[PDB]
């Protein structure tokens, strides 16, 4: 586990004391003493820590994880750690995770996230807090992932992971799980409800139909807003992402399937909302044959 009894050759542990050096801090170093040597246990300053002008291979204590030291080491790209990692890896008796990437705590210790339906900046930014909250990160979908993580639904990796019948969250459970953390009302991922963070089955989608009764009209426009849809009552391109209907006629259906909107049965919508999620679009199109 921790470093006197870790496995790997001993490596120099190095906290950096910027005077903006929180209570975590000296925690941290009261802790770590009880499995390291103090010959292995160095303290440096920022004059110190901009002298060194390579990888050292050491590991680095940095809070807070900005600066002009801390961006100095990370470009390096020396193993960096925030001081709540060293106090829940030596109380919790294990060795401190390499650090592929600077690693602030390990509130998201236990959880792989990956990513699907996102703009390049919020993927980016759910990225950056996952690994610093000590998580892994898989570009591609695999069942070592405990997560999904969609702004949207309905992709291929979003289907693939509501088949495994994997958790498809929203960013903002990301976002809430680290306001939380600095804000030190959380401890692990697990102190916030998962279920308030769970992607709508409709989420992105916007709804219209056309051929139906008044009953079945209603009935998708109530549940379309109830499982975070938005319903339309009329078809306009570049809006409406789905339009039910059950024959492949008339001019809204003409407009759609030119347009590429998905034409669908009323099946498709009830079948998302029996199954938890936004049904794939191809079992169900309007019009089955190729032609």
């Amino acid at each position: 586990g921790p470093m006197s009894r870790n496995d790997k050759e001993p490596f120099f542990v190095k906290f950096l004391k910027s005077s903006d050096n929180s209570k975590c801090f000296f925690k941290a170093l009261e802790s770590i003493k009880e499995f390291q040597s103090e010959e292995y246990l160095q303290i440096i300053t920022e004059e110190e820590a901009l002298k060194i002008k390579e990888n050292d291979r050491s590991l680095y204590i940095c809070d807070p994880f900005s600066g002009v030291v801390f961006d100095h080491l990370k470009k390096l790209g020396c193993r960096i750690v925030g001081p709540q990692v060293v106090i829940f890896c030596m109380h919790h008796q294990r060795c401190v995770p390499r650090a592929e990437h600077p690693v602030y705590n390990m509130v998201m210790s236990d959880v792989t996230i990956s990513c699907t339906s996102l703009e390049k900046e919020k993927r980016e930014e759910v990225h950056k807090y996952v690994q610093m909250m000590g998580g892994r990160v898989y570009r591609d979908l695999n069942v070592s992932v405990t997560h999904l993580i969609a702004g949207e639904v309905g992709s291929k990796k979003y289907l693939v992971a509501a088949n495994l019948k994997k958790p498809i969250l929203l960013p903002s459970w990301i976002k809430t799980l680290w306001e939380k953390s600095q804000e030190k009302k959380i401890t692990r991922y697990t102190d916030i409800n998962m279920e308030d963070f769970k992607c709508p089955i409709f989420l992105g989608c916007i709804i219209c139909v056309t051929g139906l009764c008044g009953l079945d009209r209603k009935e998708v426009q109530q549940l379309t807003v109830k499982h975070g849809g938005q319903y339309m009552g009329q078809l306009k391109m570049n809006e409406c992402t789905h339009l039910i209907v059950q024959e492949p006629k008339g001019q809204k259906y003409e407009c759609a399937k030119r347009w590429n909107v998905h034409c669908v049965t009323t099946q498709w919508f009830f079948d998302s909302i029996e199954k938890g999620f936004c049904q794939d679009e191809s079992i169900y199109k309007t019009e089955p044959r190729p032609e």
